[PDB]
């Protein structure tokens, strides 16, 4: 049997990493990306090249906003992108809400305030709400002896958080949310045997910060963090579900 | 000097105990109210009854949603405004407490009705308070440093039970969750000016059963057990406290299935 | 109907503190003390001359060990701490474990050395803590419900900053962390006897200064609240409230006192 | 070959860790306090399998002296790292999975020596000689040339995801877990310069022990959201083997709980 993961901002750094990680265990990948048509379709054509029909890509705004074709809610779009996973495979074991917009929301220094909160809001938690009741709805519609044996959906959060980044308030807010959905996600799908949990990096692939690292002194490879999200997703992570676990080498055990 | 306290969702239960607590201890008070007009308007007569010009009530949706004009109003223009509305009557605001809140079911195994939903659970629980909180700071910024208050206190009513989550509940808890990260990232980013940023969790307050399940006393908790805390931490007493959630649960969070 | 507060380590710093806050709120105090017996004595004789027959210390090692009178264990030093109380004034309402021993184990005539830094630091910090709890319950459990006080509270004071651990004191962060634990077990156990128990953590305060001013105002100023430690004041009066009958319903909680210094990152 | 050192390795959880690491590819050394039948018997196995691939070794490592000057827990705990070290010239890896369990109530409703003991025992087993094995484990790698270190020390320290919400009547026991997650944070930042991780797994309810009513015991497990059961073993022990594995190098300091979601229940 041949299980499918969803990835969404698959296209590089992280979701890249963590879509080749499930690819190389024998995963079929839906690589979703909004902006990097031609980055996603370049992993697609290499995936694709090692295993043929392993790989789609899917283009989607995560951000809490209508889109053009009755104007299109986050929500339809979000049901699109499991239905896609459906449509072409019959299935949808894996979803990892990787896509993430990170920009600073100063308290202190127009509309420019409206697309920051709908954006930073929607990649981060609405849209992954949306994504795993669209995921939970297909398992529930799916008959008992047809369902998979493997169930997993991976929330990435920050580990850094609780120690907040200066002037970054909606981001932070938004990772809270999404810490949130995990633990209710995990509590109201584990009677249909979904795991849910989080993964959250400290430093990764930085494009300084890195000396204050206390493993390493560095900021970590993306495969440093994806290893952990296959991980979680394999059936020898079958019994843990709700938890969210730090990748970031000890940084937020620092102090200024 | 006469402090002025913002309280959103001041008509009734811990919000009306939260507002007459401040204004025992002093505060000239702003009640912020949606549907509960005759609510507001009573508390206010009762509170300006004892103390003339200490109360005042301000309508607003919270909800992130874009409403009609009294151009579509924002929900940043209407926090800024009830923000506004003390400095206008009053010419400062000290306090604000972040308790107006909705909270209903939002199951995902059970379309217009998912819409506002997320936006009046994301927006009571956690998009308004950003913004108030974000129009309080600037308020206190624009202010000439010998002119300002020399006790800025801002509590977030947050919940000690999200953690264990309340099943069919996501969204509101989810809500919640980022208004603890609102705490600690407004906490941080507002130090420099000195307002302080805390939270406060209550578990089970003033039910309109789970009461047995609470460790201590096995009943929720009276709506003066939660606003005594609160008004505690606004208080000169709690100066050195900030980016903190208080639980007020009676150890119902220390409980497990 | 005069309340009596147990305040380990009340001789200075933040102990003085809240023994001197408990008794302006009218608490009479026993006042426990390991070394510092002028100390003690001195802020006896102030809080007696204030208010005849409102102070008491009492002295006793918290550490994890035997000592001479068969020997003398640290339970029975305990239990006699609260004796001590009911003692002198026929109750015990309640208790502030402070008393807190702080120096580094790094991980990095010897033997001695990790024997007794292991009783000490655990012992003050969360094995001592654990019995005069013990004591604590069990005389209220054997006082009939008639007679029991009415707002019976313990304070542990923990460390708000022992998740972002200071390099090289792991034994003391394992005891802090094991006081946690003991705050959130005694507050579910003993809710039946409405005896409610709490956390209290500083992150830096009357920050100890033997070191270069400059390296005293570099740790000062990371804290993002007025980029300074606290007095004991502003620590003390956390732990009065949470002793008030305005805080009845809260327990097992640990409320940071830090002025937003764990919200920082290196 | 590298080297793993087990504590409680005899059974439950410890035999499964130390199953899981061998099947890795470890050289691991049991080490028992009382069960050596059960930890004579997998030495036994595992040698069957891979001939020089398990040892034994028994400790008490109750915070107490022993009997040969009397002997202290820091020396067992220097004595336990050093026969992998004597035995195979090193160790890479360190499990403190033994501990006690059992009530320490606050209230009542011969007498002296068991308070003495249940205080040193629990403490003892599940923080104290966690500590002491960490320091030996830290020496070992410290004196030993950088140019012979091993590339991949962890250290795994047996937490319990449900001690935030405490089992009524076991105050120490909670008290001794939540200083091992103390001794899991300090010693990930003290070690961090030698390359060493220090981790943390901690289950829920697992292989829970059945000794109660088939209802009673029914009743536990079906708290648990996931599954309505107590986990396996091996369920446990696959977390272990992973955070111990190259793919975990950038993961420390963190307590990684293994629950079912319990702990996000509440009463
Ligand atoms: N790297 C780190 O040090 C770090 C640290 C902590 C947490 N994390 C978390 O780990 C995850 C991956 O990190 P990363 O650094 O690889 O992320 P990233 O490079 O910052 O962004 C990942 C992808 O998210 C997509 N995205 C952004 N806004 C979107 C929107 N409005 N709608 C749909 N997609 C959107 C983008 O896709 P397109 O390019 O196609 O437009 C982008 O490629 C993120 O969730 C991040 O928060 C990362
Ligand atoms: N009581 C508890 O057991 C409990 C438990 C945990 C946390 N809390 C938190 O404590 C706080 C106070 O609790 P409570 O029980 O007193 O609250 P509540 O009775 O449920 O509601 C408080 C007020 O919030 C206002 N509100 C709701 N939706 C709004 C919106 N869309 N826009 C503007 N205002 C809105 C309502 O004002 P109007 O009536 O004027 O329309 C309502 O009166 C809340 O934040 C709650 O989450 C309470
Ligand atoms: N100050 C801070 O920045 C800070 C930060 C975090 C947490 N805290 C916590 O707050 C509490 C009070 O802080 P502090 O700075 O005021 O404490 P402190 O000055 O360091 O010491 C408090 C007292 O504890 C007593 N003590 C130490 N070891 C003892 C033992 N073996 N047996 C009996 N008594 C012992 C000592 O009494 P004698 O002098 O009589 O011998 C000492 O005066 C402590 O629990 C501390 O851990 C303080
Ligand atoms: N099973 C669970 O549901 C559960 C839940 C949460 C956490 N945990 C943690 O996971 C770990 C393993 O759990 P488990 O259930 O497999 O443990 P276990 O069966 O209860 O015991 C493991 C071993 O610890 C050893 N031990 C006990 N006291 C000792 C002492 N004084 N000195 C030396 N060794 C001592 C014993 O070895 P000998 O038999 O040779 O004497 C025992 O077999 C433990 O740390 C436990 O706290 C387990
Ligand atoms: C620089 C920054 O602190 C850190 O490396 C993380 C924070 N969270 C992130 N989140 C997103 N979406 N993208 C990023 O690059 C990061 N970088
Ligand atoms: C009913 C629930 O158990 C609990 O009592 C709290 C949770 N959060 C709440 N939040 C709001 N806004 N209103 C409420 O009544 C509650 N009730
Ligand atoms: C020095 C350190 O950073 C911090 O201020 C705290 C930690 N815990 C303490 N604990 C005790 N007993 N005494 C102290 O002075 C402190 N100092
Ligand atoms: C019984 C309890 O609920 C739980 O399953 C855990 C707690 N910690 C434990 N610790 C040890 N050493 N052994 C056990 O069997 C357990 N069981």
């Amino acid at each position: 049997t041949v299980p499918v993961a969803l990835v969404t901002g698959a296209a590089k750094r992280l979701g890249r990493s963590i879509a080749e990680g499930l690819h190389a265990e024998g995963y079929a990948v839906c690589l979703h990306y909004h902006r990097s048509a031609a980055e996603a379709n370049a992993l697609s054509a290499t995936l694709n090249a090692r295993r043929p029909n392993s790989a789609i890509t899917v283009q989607a705004d995560l951000s809490n906003v209508a889109t053009a074709p009755a104007p299109v809610t986050l929500f339809t779009r979000c049901a699109e992108l499991v239905a896609a996973c459906y449509t072409h495979w019959g299935r949808c074991d894996v979803l990892v809400n990787n896509a993430s917009s990170f920009y600073p929301t100063p308290l202190l220094r127009r509309e420019a305030m409206e697309t920051a909160t709908a954006d930073l809001f929607g990649s981060n938690a609405i849209a992954p709400y949306f994504l795993i009741k669209a995921f939970a709805h297909r398992v529930a519609g799916t008959p008992a002896k047809h369902r998979g044996t493997n169930y997993s959906i991976i929330n990435m959060v920050d580990a850094m958080t609780n120690q907040p980044l200066l002037g970054y308030t909606i981001y932070t807010m938004a990772k809270g949310a999404l810490e949130g959905l995990t633990r209710s996600a995990a509590l109201e799908l584990a009677p249909l045997q979904i795991r849910v949990n989080g993964v959250g990096p400290g430093l990764s692939v930085l494009v300084g910060h890195r000396s204050k690292v206390p493993l390493y002194q560095r900021d970590s490879s993306a495969a440093e963090v994806s290893d952990v999200v296959i991980f979680l997703c394999s059936s020898k992570a079958k019994y843990i579900t709700g938890t969210c676990v730090k990748v970031d080498g000890g940084y937020s055990l620092t102090r200024a």
